Order: C-alpha cells, then sequence, then structure tokens
C-alpha cells in the first residue's frame, strides 16, 4: 500500500485536516491507477524504440502523454524539480518528496516494465504522483474547510475530482 505517503502529503497541504477511511482507499486507488498508466506508457515508449531503459524522459513523455496539459505542465515541472534537486546532492529526502523513491522504483521493477531504469526515473515518477496526490488532497481539503468540516469524506473527494476541468480527466 501507499497510504502513508498520501497521509504525509495530506499533512503538508492541510496540517489539521483528516480523511475518512474509504476516501483514503479512493486515494490509494487513484495512486495505483495513475502509476500503472504512466509506468506502462513509458514501458511502451522504452520498447517503442528498442531502448532497454525507462529513464526520466520516458516518464516525462508518458506524463505529457496522459495529463491534460496545463496539469501536465505543472507535473513535468514538478518531476524536473525533483530530479535537479536530487542531482545536486537520503534518497527520497534529497529529492524533497514524501512519496518514497525507493518504494516507487521497487514497484516499477516488480512490474517488469523494462530491462533496467535510471535511478533518476523513480524520482521523477514519485514527484509526479506526489504532485497529483497533493492537488487532489489540496482542493478536496479546501472544499472541506469551505463547508466547515475537518475531514475529507469520500463524497467530497469525488465532487472535487469531478467538477474540476483537468482532474475529471483522471
Amino acid at each position: 500500500s501507499y497510504s502513508i505517503y498520501v497521509y504525509k502529503v495530506l499533512k503538508q497541504v492541510h496540517p489539521d485536516t483528516g480523511i475518512s477511511s474509504k476516501a483514503m482507499g479512493i486515494m490509494n486507488s487513484f495512486v495505483n491507477d495513475i502509476f500503472e498508466r504512466i509506468a506502462g506508457e513509458a514501458s511502451r515508449l522504452a520498447h517503442y524504440n528498442k531502448r532497454s531503459t525507462i529513464t526520466s524522459r520516458e516518464i516525462q513523455t508518458a506524463v505529457r502523454l496522459l495529463l491534460p496539459g496545463e496539469l501536465a505542465k505543472h507535473a513535468v515541472s514538478e518531476g524536473t524539480k525533483a530530479v535537479t534537486k536530487y542531482t545536486s546532492s537520503s534518497r527520497t529526502v534529497r529529492a524533497e518528496l514524501s512519496f518514497s523513491v525507493s518504494q516507487v522504483e521497487r514497484s516499477l521493477r516488480e512490474g517488469h516494465y523494462a530491462q533496467r531504469l535510471s535511478r533518476t526515473a523513480p524520482v521523477y515518477l514519485a514527484a509526479v504522483i506526489e504532485y497529483l496526490t497533493a492537488k487532489v488532497l489540496e482542493l478536496a481539503g479546501n472544499e472541506a474547510q469551505n463547508s466547515g468540516e475537518r475531514n475529507i469524506t469520500p463524497l467530497l473527494l469525488d465532487m472535487v475530482v469531478h467538477n474540476d476541468r483537468l482532474l475529471s480527466t483522471l
């Protein structure tokens, strides 16, 4: 499960907001869907040319190949930040994210998505997922505060993921 990273991301966009237990399952489902989609698409890219490696740029092209492209912009912007900020220098920490780089890369390779990956590829992918996770939790947490509630309920989640131009694409 990825539930710890979601909660940790929720604490950053909204320090004093909680989340119902199946609203969280909903968040775990979203993470795994969006991970499967991007990581499969970079897998195909990798074998579209006959490159063995899924690298940051296969992820990036997958990103611009899946997200609505104002959203993709911020996502690729976020994944590029995590990469350059990881080079300058731990592991996850150097990338300045809460979604574990090591665990994301371990999910990538137990999916056999390609031959091998750059160590800069799970950082990019954890950055992207952390960003969309933070967007969903950000807006939802806001609609909760707008309605005077301390917890993200599942129905708030869905009226937020729908009822938003880009996020409804996902």
